């Protein structure tokens, strides 16, 4: 047995983890890390970012100031059709299950 707190501390350390009861099959989960990033670097360089958060983040910075963004951790999902999911989110099921597994 695995609990989704076991999982959780697995994941914390690196690997890669899954449900047993998942419906979807080769699939699992892991984390991504936090990285605190220059404001400059968000607003004129950043290719992932919609125009309007770069403009909220240039307005609230100017391109100066010796400034950083923290990007937290999260959780990501390698999902049955191949794609990556960013931001993994627990069922009520996932959270209370104990059929977790590390897959690496
Ligand atoms: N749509 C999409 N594209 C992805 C994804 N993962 C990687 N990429 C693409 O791969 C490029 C290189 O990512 P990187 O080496 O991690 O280089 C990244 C990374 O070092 C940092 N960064 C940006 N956003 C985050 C974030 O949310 N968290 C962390 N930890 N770092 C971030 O800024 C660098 C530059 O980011 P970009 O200019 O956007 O450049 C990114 C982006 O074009 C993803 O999940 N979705
Ligand atoms: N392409 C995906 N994109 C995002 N997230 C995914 C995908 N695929 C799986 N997940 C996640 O794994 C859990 C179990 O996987 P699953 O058993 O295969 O899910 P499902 O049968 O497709 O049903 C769907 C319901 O599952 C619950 O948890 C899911 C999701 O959080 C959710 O509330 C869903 O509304």
């Amino acid at each position: 047995s695995m609990t989704f707190g076991q999982a959780l501390e697995s994941l914390k350390r690196g690997h890669l983890v899954a449900r047993k009861g998942w419906n979807g099959k080769g699939m699992f989960i892991f984390m991504r890390p936090e990285d605190s990033l220059p404001t400059n670097m968000i607003v004129n360089q950043v290719k992932s970012l919609p125009e309007s958060f770069k403009r909220w983040v240039a307005n609230n910075h100017g391109d100066s100031e010796t400034d950083r963004i923290k990007f937290t951790a999260y959780l990501c999902m390698k999902a049955a059709d191949g794609t990556i999911v960013n931001g993994w989110l627990a069922s009520q099921t996932d959270m209370l299950a104990n059929d977790w597994v590390i897959v690496e």
